Parts: C-alpha cells; structure tokens; sequence
C-alpha cells in the first residue's frame, strides 16, 4: 500500500520534524499538494533532527513525505494518528537497507498548531 501521504484539512498549518539514524546520509522531501515544500539532509547514528519547518496544507491537504539516501528510496511506512480528537500526528519510518529497522530517517508531522 501507499506510505507517506497524508490528507490534512486544508489551508492547515503543520510541523514537520526529521531525525536521522543510519549510516548513510538521509535526504527527506516534504510535497504539499504535489509541490516540493521543504527538503531536509543530514547524517546521525544519534537521532539528530536534521531539519524542522512548519507549512501549510493548502487548498488540496496532501501531504507526502519522501526519502532517499544518496539517491535510492527509502522503503517507508507510516500511520497517522489522532489523540483525544484533536491531536493529529503522522509519523513516517523509513529503511534505506537491510536491517529492517526503519529508523533510518524517521518524520514526524503534527498538528493543529498555535
Ligand atoms: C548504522 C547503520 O546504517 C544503515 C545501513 C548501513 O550500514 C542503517 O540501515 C542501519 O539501520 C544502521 O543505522
Ligand atoms: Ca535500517
Ligand atoms: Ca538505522
């Protein structure tokens, strides 16, 4: 199935959040409504955030996130989650070899905001 596309309300705004944890050095794309909205690099073996930015959902909602390292696709998975109906978050795992960790860029978005 489809991982790492997100219908937020629209004309919302959002964090988005990226930590690194591998080896190789990990490149996240943030597409809003189809359009290149934020990119993040970085390389830890220790969680580091390697970038975070707030956005907007726009007139569509469509949030994906993507990752690749040094080129290939990250394998994602992702869910989203709500807590007491209201707290929104959708979480992104990503695994960019054979270990199955899936920590290797690890995204997460929240919202609402403010
Ligand atoms: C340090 C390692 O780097 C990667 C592979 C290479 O090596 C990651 O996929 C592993 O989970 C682990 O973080
Ligand atoms: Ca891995
Ligand atoms: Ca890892």
């Amino acid at each position: 199935a489809t991982q790492g596309v997100f219908t937020l309300p629209a004309n919302t705004r959002f964090g988005v959040t990226a930590f690194a944890n591998s080896s190789g050095t990990q490149t996240v794309n943030v597409l809003v409504n189809n359009e290149t909205a934020a990119t993040f690099s970085g390389q830890s073996t220790n969680n580091a955030v390697i970038g975070t930015q707030v956005l907007n959902s726009g007139s569509s909602g469509k949030v994906q996130v993507q990752v690749s390292v040094n080129g290939r696709p990250s394998d994602l998975v992702s869910a989203q989650v709500i807590l007491t109906n209201e707290l929104n978050f959708a979480l992104v795992g990503s695994e960019d070899g054979t270990d199955n960790d899936y920590n290797d860029a690890v995204v997460v978005i929240n919202w609402p905001l403010g």
